[PDB]
């Protein structure tokens, strides 16, 4: 088995490259893709709120996330991972560590410790980190703004990389500024690295 | 002319059978007479804090803690502080000290993990006073049934007594115990006999 994230920005072509490499190691493994709450009832109702809910407050909001994402990762990637299953997740611990620690001001050791409650210790063992520019983002985003929302984008990519310094050892940075048919083939090749030793 | 306003958060704590309802209510209409007070229970009429009490309601132990913390923090930043702010006395049934008992303890998550979150979701903002109902299993189980318990039921009620008796020790610089096994009328006489020695100070 195998326990696979995809973090990134908006812009970094996070969804579509996800899909893309599923689609390729399905050949070779039993894999899956997901992403929070990824149809489980309870985590979905939850997700419902924060996607509705506006101007919320940041910490409950991150609760929230938290939540969700414990609900997710015991209904679905626990018994995915215990069947021997490689698992593509879009998203986890470390979006809320960028999204709500960092970019929003929470602060990131605050927000991790929260996690962790919700997580139990349960950490990716490999996490693909979608490394796009601001800029290339900014301009994927509109070929798919306002000047709060680049602001945001700015700090969100900058938690990322304050966060991928620290602990380098899990993360495997991909170089997202490039067409998205060799981000994923850079995807895809760090991937069958990572699972053949 | 125009007096100092003095706000206090006071929070009522103990378990099933404690008479804390018919407790807080009573003392709410007696302080309501020389006191601006409101009366609130979490979520407390808060939007989004009713929107995560009705998912506890329509799972996982940790989820559960973790949708209570979100719900007290919505209550407390939208409906506490303000009060507070406005120089009312916020009596509060239910608060921290019950997910440490209930999920903490009781549920077996462990009090410290859970004193953790809740910290998260509080930001430090404890009571000003924690009015502990303090009945015994038996009492309490005697008044239950009043208003037999199933054998999970009735050792759960032990364990949330244990957990609160751990909880609450070496706490006096909030807490305050009154007995809740003397029949209400007392049960209420000294909690207000309580709360007012608190706030002549
Ligand atoms: C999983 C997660 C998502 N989010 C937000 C970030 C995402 N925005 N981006 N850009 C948003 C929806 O994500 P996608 O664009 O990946 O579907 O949810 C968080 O703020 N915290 C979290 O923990
Ligand atoms: C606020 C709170 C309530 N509860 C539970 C205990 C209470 N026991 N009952 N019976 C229940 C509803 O509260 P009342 O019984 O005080 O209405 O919710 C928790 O378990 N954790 C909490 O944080």
């Amino acid at each position: 088995s195998a326990f696979i994230t995809f973090e990134g920005p908006e812009g970094s072509g996070k969804t579509t490259v996800i899909n893309e490499v599923y689609h390729r190691l399905v050949k070779d493994y039993d894999v899956i893709m997901t992403r929070e709450p990824g149809g489980v009832p309870t985590g979905e109702e939850i997700r419902k709120i924060v996607l509705e809910g506006n101007d919320m407050d940041i910490r409950t909001e991150a609760m929230l996330f938290a939540a969700s994402r414990r609900e997710h990762l015991v209904l679905k990637v626990i018994p995915a991972l215990k069947e021997g299953k490689v698992v593509l997740c879009d998203r986890y611990i470390d979006s809320s560590l960028a999204y709500q620690g960092y970019a929003r001001g929470i602060g990131v050791e605050e927000v991790r410790a929260l996690n962790e409650f919700a997580i139990n210790g349960l950490y990716p063992d490999l996490t693909i980190y979608l490394n796009v520019s601001a800029e290339v983002g900014r301009e994927r985003i509109i070929k798919n703004l306002d000047q709060e929302d680049l602001k945001f984008h700015e700090k969100v990519i900058e938690g990322y990389q304050e966060i991928i310094h620290n602990e380098s050892q899990r993360f495997k940075s991909v170089n997202a500024d490039q067409p998205l048919e060799n981000v994923v083939e850079d995807t895809y090749q760090t991937i069958i690295k990572y699972l053949e030793k």
